[PDB]
């Protein structure tokens, strides 16, 4: 078969389709129109967007495809370097860092982050307890305060003190600007037009703000633990026998500060969004929180007891996976789905929100928010639900994000009643990652001591 392709713009081919503030949502609409696979061409570049579990299960075969750096990721390497997220699988620094840092996400490590997660979660509950009547909550803004602080504290013993700030923290402002610019770059026909001279200048200055903070974390540690930073500076890879060098460690820190919070903020924001729009689901989740979380602060074992809350989060990730795409390349010539020949090196994009809407897997009601879908996660076929990516290049922090989200959402649901007082219309902001923009609620305290 010859694969479908969306509308073209003469010599720019499909490039102008990306000239939009919401390019993943645009791609999703193209998928609904064209089906499980389409070609996307730009001047000098081609990739193939996959949306069906039928093809994606083959894309996920690590003997045939490896992680690719999409254009997006190539632009973000400018500050992420050969950190775990933007390193090729075959770069020496990938497996070394993987091996050195995986022990920071062991069960014992997770247990040892619990207390610090609680520290930040108590700060969020308190801010909300302390609002006056009729004040409201800027949801994704507060979720970012919580998630950035949580990775700062758990990972690096560093306090961003975001709940002591009325604006976003400076690190968040430059992060968002840098991600925005990477996203806007995707559509640029002539990236070296001098019209983009200012864009590049703002980009470097934002890279600088982020690296200045990295330098401080490193200085604090040299001046003061058993956390992610301890492993970065001290662990040896059992294979090579070598530790990470200084340059790579700096890339790891920036990588973990961003990947370690942005997408978790998004998940909590989408999860609160879907709860307030599904009052019976909210009540069922609130019932579990009350039942389970009997003590003044949650225990580790208690968070693991929050099954329905877990289900809520996975259902939020099904509809709006907050890192919505990952990319693969063909390790050798190969045929996808018995119908689409690929040559070695050809690129694929997995369009995760469309995968998550495959009616052959999920049934006809794919737009409904139904956490019950996840009542037995075993039931889900392989490669049908991939919000944390694939194989050895899957999310290292999956358990950390989920533990944090589950803890926080559990506390919110124990401690407050929520009101969607504006009848908020979902508006999804893209910064490569996804998050609701302008989402606000009011929270009425249930006056349960903390
Ligand atoms: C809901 C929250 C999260 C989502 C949806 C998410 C998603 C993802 C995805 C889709 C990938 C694979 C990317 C690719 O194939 O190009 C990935 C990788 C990664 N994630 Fe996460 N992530 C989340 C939370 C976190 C957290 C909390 C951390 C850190 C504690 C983190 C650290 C990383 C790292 C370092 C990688 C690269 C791993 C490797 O290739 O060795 N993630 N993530
Ligand atoms: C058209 O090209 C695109 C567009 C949007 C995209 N969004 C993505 S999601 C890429 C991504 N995944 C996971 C994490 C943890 C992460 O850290 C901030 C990022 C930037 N890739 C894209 C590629």
């Amino acid at each position: 078969k010859e694969m479908p392709q969306p509308k073209t713009f003469g010599e720019l081919k499909n490039l102008p389709l990306l000239n939009t503030d919401k390019p993943v949502q645009a791609l999703m609409k193209i998928a609904d129109e064209l089906g499980e696979i389409f070609k996307f061409e730009a001047p000098g570049r081609v990739t193939r967007y996959l949306s069906s579990q039928r093809l994606i299960k083959e894309a996920c075969d690590e003997s045939r495809f490896d992680k690719n750096l999409s254009q997006a990721l190539k632009f973000v390497r400018d500050f992420f370097g050969d950190g775990l997220f933007t390193s090729w699988t075959h770069e020496k620094n990938w497996k070394k860092a993987h091996n050195i840092l995986l022990p920071s996400f062991s069960q014992q490590a997770m247990k040892g982050y619990h207390a610090m997660m609680v520290d930040i979660a108590v700060q969020l509950v308190q801010k909300w307890e302390r609002l006056n009547a009729d004040e409201h909550i800027e949801v994704p803004e507060d979720m970012t305060r919580l998630t950035l602080d949580t990775i700062g504290l758990c990972g690096f013993n560093y306090r961003f003190n975001s709940f002591y700030r009325d604006q976003p923290h400076p690190f968040i402002t430059s992060m968002v600007r840098a991600l925005d610019e990477a996203m806007n770059k995707l559509q640029r026909a002539n990236p070296d037009d001098p019209a983009y001279d200012e864009n590049k200048r703002q980009f470097q200055e934002d890279i600088k703000v982020m690296n200045d903070l990295v330098d401080k974390i490193i200085a604090d540690r040299k001046a003061s633990s058993d956390d992610l930073l301890t492993h970065m500076l001290n662990g040896k890879d059992p294979e090579t026998g070598e530790p990470l060098d200084d340059e790579n460690i700096r890339y790891q820190i920036i990588t973990f500060l961003i990947a370690g919070h942005e997408t978790t903020s998004g998940l909590l924001s989408f999860a609160l969004y879907f709860l307030v729009k599904n009052p019976h689901v909210l009540q069922k989740a609130a019932e579990e929180a009350a039942r389970v979380l009997v003590d003044p602060v949650p225990s580790y074992k208690q968070v693991k007891q929050l099954k329905y809350v877990g289900m809520v989060l996975n259902e939020a990730l099904r509809l709006w996976p907050t890192a919505p795409a990952f990319s693969l390349y063909a390790k050798e010539d190969t045929v996808l789905g018995g119908e689409y020949p690929l040559e070695k090196g050809d690129e694929l994009m997995v369009l995760i929100p469309q995968l998550h809407r495959d009616k052959t897997i999920w049934g006809d009601d794919v737009e409904e928010f139904r956490p019950e879908r996840f009542e037995n996660p075993s039931a889900i076929p392989q490669h049908a639900f991939k919000p944390f990516g694939n194989g050895q290049r899957a999310c290292i922090g999956q358990q950390f994000a989920l533990h944090e989200a589950t803890l926080v959402l559990g506390m919110m649901l124990k401690h407050f009643d929520f009101e969607d007082h504006t009848n908020y219309e979902l508006d999804i902001k893209e910064t490569l990652t996804l998050k609701p923009e302008g989402f606000v609620v009011k929270a009425k305290s249930k006056k349960i001591p903390l």
